[PDB]
């Protein structure tokens, strides 16, 4: 029945009003494969809004992977890893990724964000507690609450205020701190050598989300661990397959007996259907791309390199990144639909960030780079963001 | 650091003994497609644990229309539904869904399990309340767990309790009941006549999640509100792709204003990648030949009839199932894992249900038809299935 949920979604205007006044510019359909040019409409989109970090979802070596797959194993596996759902290139996926990022052992997920609900969930417990930075995914926020445990935030990378926090719990108590390697937002990277100092000073578990870390930075691109040097200090490594790695899907490496726990306890594998043969294939091909193919995450950061001189030198208020996501500060929530909009209509496919994500005053639009990305691309697309910021006066 | 992490994990002992007696058969290694016969460790294994109720899979149309969703589209879509992630397939397949069970409108999820985090998470919140059967999914609960709302658990199949519950409640306060349609543990229905006829006395809404319904009951297999008529009682229909469907996601479906609502708030699709192309177009030829074509629905209640009438025959202590899943009583932990692992060491895949999931006297094995299945098949698992209860003395 309809009545108090109606009232329930009744204040919700937002979408209606952008929709009226001509700005919205989500779910914008896309008709052609994610590439830097996308075809919407009919008529062809610079793509500056994606996480495909080395462009590998156009690599007819990982389509080629992926259709052989769907020809031997067939679209899906149709149960849990658990029961019925367990392949034998499922295996070899996690044996590849815990060799890759240099731990015992790994279980698959059917998305990154199952992968931070797997260990979040069912590590701390009643009288235990997790320490997460202010600015962590949203899926490690759904994570924490779904453990029986006491959820702290910490300052975004305020090592003092995660030291405070973790100083107040009883000593009898386990702890896990889990942050981003990679903040997506403004492209920061977690200050891991503080938080693992810190995590051994009060023998807290560390989990690291290296969703936009994986194919990015570390050795070959193995993520934020391999960046610092500090597979000792971190007990998980994340990651997912949605971005450099070209699919859908996400992993937790570690120790052997911790994995082994995790297989047989987080909800998220046991009461979920396993990876498509399709996918597995894909992510098993895009990882030996990555490593054998060096050129990929070094054009990566030519572009990015690039990219971020032409912005600064054009005079735009970057947020403070170091990573491939290029965070444009706007600061008004009416001119981040409007840039947006009117970039979208001059052929630029860029992502809004609004309150009530962030402060109207800290409202931004992210540009990312792909490997595949051309300094053309790049130029053209900066070109026409100079043109709208001038057009909306901001 | 690993000091209290070691001891979270230290009295998880199971799987360690389960291994150590040559009993362990979880993560079973498939060697081959889903399918009646699967191939494990390079040997036949008859395939009767498994959700794809249909047996479609293997069909080539469905896998074809994959492959080509590869060729034109790529491996994935790198993004949320919400920014650069929809796909003119990912529409189309949720206009279809919305034809299917006679709603308005769909939103698709990346799996059936974020499919019941997004409407569970974000519809009710502070001072309302969400009814659970007690007996609802994992990922129902989950999703409960996630909202600001107060979660209230009911009586499997209470009427009394239900309505007794609601009676207690604040009348100024929202109110969600959410109920799997087929339950999968014994394969019973809900009482959806008596739930929706309490929903409409008390306004509160109702959600349905139709995992095992689809393609199984109701209307060239529409689900649960189209099994018993009541789609105008019913406002959120949620299903999985991962079962009849042969794929991976889910959807919610409902009023636009609603479906509205849930796309533009709930996390799970807002903050994770959108369904890979494969996936969307297997599940599109999949839903076109659940209507098209009725022997598949013919042959999977064919299967379903003649199994569970040769199973009483034999003597079997079956549970009050309603559906394809017919759970066998086993009534001991220790006699479940025997009986699991014989059946695989012979050839037959059987599902293990145990403490603590389930009282030790309520353990039993799931035993699912597909609608590939032939009758030789079912009469040699049964066979090797009277062989092995006489060999573990249940
Ligand atoms: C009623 C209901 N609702 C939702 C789900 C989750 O859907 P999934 O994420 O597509 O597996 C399941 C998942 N069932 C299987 C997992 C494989 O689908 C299980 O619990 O073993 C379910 O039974
Ligand atoms: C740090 C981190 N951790 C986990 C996830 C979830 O991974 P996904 O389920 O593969 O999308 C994301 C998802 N990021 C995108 C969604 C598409 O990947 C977003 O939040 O818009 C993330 O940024």
């Amino acid at each position: 029945s309809k009545g108090k949920l109606g009232e329930k979604i009744s204040q919700f205007k937002i979408v209606e009003e952008l929709k009226a006044k001509g700005l919205y510019a989500y779910f914008r359909p896309i008709q052609s494969k994610q590439d830097t040019e996308v075809k919407i409409d009919g008529r062809r989109v610079l793509m500056f809004g994606s996480n495909s970090y080395l462009g590998l979802t156009t690599d007819t070596r990982i389509i080629k992977a992926a259709q052989d797959a769907l020809e031997k194993y067939g679209t899906g596996c149709a149960g849990s890893r658990f029961l019925n759902g367990t392949l034998d290139i499922h295996v070899e996926l996690e044996e590849k990724l815990s060799a890759y990022v240099g731990k015992e052992a790994a279980i698959l997920f059917s998305t990154g964000f199952q992968s931070n609900l797997g260990p979040l969930s069912c590590l701390m417990g009643r009288n235990d507690y997790i320490l997460l930075d202010e600015r962590d995914h949203a899926s490690i926020i759904d994570g924490s609450r779904l453990s029986f445990s006491k959820v702290i935030k910490y300052g975004h990378n305020n090592m003092e205020d995660l030291r405070a926090k973790l100083s107040r719990l009883p000593e009898d108590s386990a702890k896990l701190i889990c942050t981003d390697g990679i903040f997506s937002m403004e492209g920061d990277i977690v200050n891991l050598p503080e938080l693992t100092s810190i995590a051994n000073e009060f023998d807290a578990a560390v989990m690291v989300d290296d969703a936009h870390s994986l194919g990015v930075i570390g050795h070959k691109g193995a993520g934020t661990a391999s960046h610092f040097g500090l597979n000792d200090d971190v007990d998980l490594i994340m990651g997912t397959f949605s971005k450099s790695l070209a699919s859908l899907g996400g992993f937790v490496a570690g120790d052997a007996d911790v994995i082994d726990f995790l297989k047989h306890n987080a909800r998220s594998v046991m009461f979920s259907a396993s990876m498509t043969p399709a996918s597995v294939a894909s992510t098993l091909k895009a990882l030996e791309i990555i490593q054998n193919e060096p050129e990929h995450i070094e054009k990566l950061w030519k572009n990015t390199d690039y990219a971020k001189a032409q912005l600064l030198d054009h005079g735009f208020d970057l947020g403070a990144t170091e990573s491939p996501i290029l965070p444009i500060f706007i600061r008004s929530n009416e001119k981040t639909f409007w840039v947006t909009k009117m970039l979208q209509d001059d052929g630029v496919f860029v992502n809004p960030v609004v309150s009530p994500a962030v402060p109207a005053e800290e409202s931004l639009i992210r540009f990312s780079l792909m490997a595949t990305h051309t300094y053309d691309q790049i130029d053209e697309a900066i070109e026409k963001m100079v043109k709208v910021f001038k057009q909306a006066e901001v």
